[PDB]
């Protein structure tokens, strides 16, 4: 009988903190809910490593698709703050001490969740410290050095260790998370060191299971739906012929909304060109890249653990993961060094490409 005009989600992950203690599961929770979330039929956006404006850009974006009967889920994984009853979501470039106007007021987006007619809404934070069928999710989990355990770096937090084994299922929204609070009960390591609080406003029958009615966009809500469920794609793979006859592959793989891998190989070396090698290079400013840090052997060496199994082997791998940041066509160049066979001068040439704005990168912001 429930069913959802549209499933939406929003997904931080908040790791790599300029003056606070940087934290590592964001990383592998916001990956593995995303597939989760993905398998559920919600068109899912990722984010990870979000600014203050960044986060109230990307939140607002979010609200903007919560139209009637629509079913939207926000998730936010980081440091958070609670300050005079009111609880503030930390992004990566808040200040040491923390500064409530530097942060992402939870209650105030909560106000804003409840002026709209969404079918369900389910609001979850997972942090180291009329009606709208709102459902909040407040996990506490202060720590990472108080547990004395040296954890895997890939290792899960609390809250989505339990939240994983359950998400899949069949059941109301309120009735799996009560579940979930159970399974952290029985846990002997949350003891005094993870809490979790549900607070819901559900008055009906609701599931993230629930199927995917008459969805009938409207006029000024069409461009905004169809933007959020692009910003998954990447761009395809091509192929690249220099002047000299040799042939690079240049292929794509994303780990979030605004992490993409950018991966060449040698796919052509004529018999006249004895010795060749490409590279990437030239990336836009406002990436921040470092060639230090581009063009190595291994994803691992470019800080890429997570889709490894995707990407092919015996390549370049380049990680970049400030993708929201960009403003302009993603244009970058591919650089090549080549010898002739019986000739001693190594040759340079180098072409552009223009891969347009990749996945967050199509977004208004
Ligand atoms: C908001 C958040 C992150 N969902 C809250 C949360 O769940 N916190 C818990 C607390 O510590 C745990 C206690 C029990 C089980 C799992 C965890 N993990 C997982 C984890 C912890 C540490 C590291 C790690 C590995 C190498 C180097 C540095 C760190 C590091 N140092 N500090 N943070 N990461 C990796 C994963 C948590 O992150």
């Amino acid at each position: 009988q429930p069913l959802a005009k549209d499933k939406v989600a929003l997904l931080i992950g908040n790791m790599n903190y300029r003056e606070h203690p940087k934290l590592k599961a964001p990383l592998v929770d916001v990956y593995e809910l995303t597939n989760l979330l993905r398998q559920l039929d919600f068109k899912v956006v990722s984010l990870l490593d979000l600014t203050e404006y960044e986060m109230r850009n990307a939140v607002d974006e979010f609200l903007l698709l919560l139209d009637k009967g629509v079913y939207g889920l926000l998730y936010y994984a980081g440091h958070g703050y609670e300050n005079f009853g009111n609880s503030f979501m930390v992004p990566v470039d808040a200040p040491n001490p923390y500064r409530s106007e530097n942060c992402l007021c939870v209650q105030n987006i909560l106000k804003l969740m409840q002026e709209k007619e969404t079918g369900l809404n389910v609001f979850l934070l997972d942090m180291c410290r009329v009606t709208a069928n709102i459902v909040f999710g407040y996990a506490t989990c202060q720590g990472a050095e108080a547990f004395e355990i040296q954890h895997s770096g890939l290792a899960n937090g609390i809250f989505m260790k339990f939240l994983k084994d359950r998400l899949l299922e069949d059941k109301k929204i309120t009735v799996l998370l009560d579940e979930v609070a159970e399974d952290m009960g029985k846990c002997h390591l949350t003891k005094g060191k993870q809490a979790l609080e549900i607070r819901s406003s559900l008055s009906e029958k609701r599931a993230l299971t629930d199927p995917i009615q008459g969805t009938e966009y409207s006029a000024e809500s069409l461009v905004r739906n169809l933007q959020w469920a692009k910003a998954h794609e990447l761009p395809e793979s091509m192929c690249l012929k220099f002047d000299c006859g040799v042939q690079i592959q240049l292929g794509f793989a994303a780990e979030f909304s605004n992490v993409m891998i950018i991966y060449t190989s040698i796919v052509y070396k004529p018999p006249e060109i004895i010795m060749c090698d490409a590279y990437v290079t030239d990336f836009p400013l406002d990436l921040d890249i470092d060639p230090k840090d581009a063009n190595k052997g291994t994803p691992e060496e470019t800080g890429s653990y997570l889709v490894s199994k995707d990407l092919p082997k015996h390549c370049l791998y380049t990680r970049l993961s400030s993708l929201q940041k960009l403003k302009e066509h993603l244009v970058f160049t591919v650089c090549l060094s080549y010898q002739y066979s019986g000739l001693e001068d190594t040759v340079e040439d180098k072409q552009e490409v223009n891969v347009g704005k990749p996945l967050i990168a199509k977004l208004d912001m």
